[PDB]
């Protein structure tokens, strides 16, 4: 499988293995529970293998991920993506044209709402 980058809001249980490399040492308990993580970046093996990283945002980068408008893009595809709307403070569908888009731009509405739960 190729490797999943997840960005999340800061949260000390992080709800969703062996870690490689983290700025913090991290606790992971079985769902599974990541503790300890902090602002920064973090890189899990998982076997039953896989490559996981876990961005953990900063307040500036959240502002990309989450504060920014939704993308459509300069191609004609059609992508069905997901983006914050920090006024409704919720994950929205949108379709994507597959290139040239911003940071606010989710495969699975899941992962939006790990990046951006709770931001306004
Ligand atoms: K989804």
């Amino acid at each position: 499988k190729r490797g999943i980058d997840l960005k999340v809001q800061p949260q000390e249980p992080l709800v969703l293995w062996r870690l490689l490399r983290g700025d913090t040492d991290v606790r992971v308990e079985r769902q599974v529970e990541l503790w300890g993580l902090k602002e920064g970046t973090y890189l899990f093996q998982l076997t039953v293998t896989a490559n996981v990283t876990v961005t953990v945002l900063s307040t500036k980068q959240t502002e990309d991920y989450c504060l920014a408008s939704n993308k459509v893009g300069r191609c004609r595809g059609s992508f069905p993506r997901w983006y914050y709307d920090p006024t409704e403070q919720i994950c929205k569908s949108f379709v994507y044209g597959g290139c040239l888009g911003n940071k606010n731009n989710y495969l699975r509405e899941e992962e939006c709402i790990l990046a951006c739960r709770g931001v306004d």
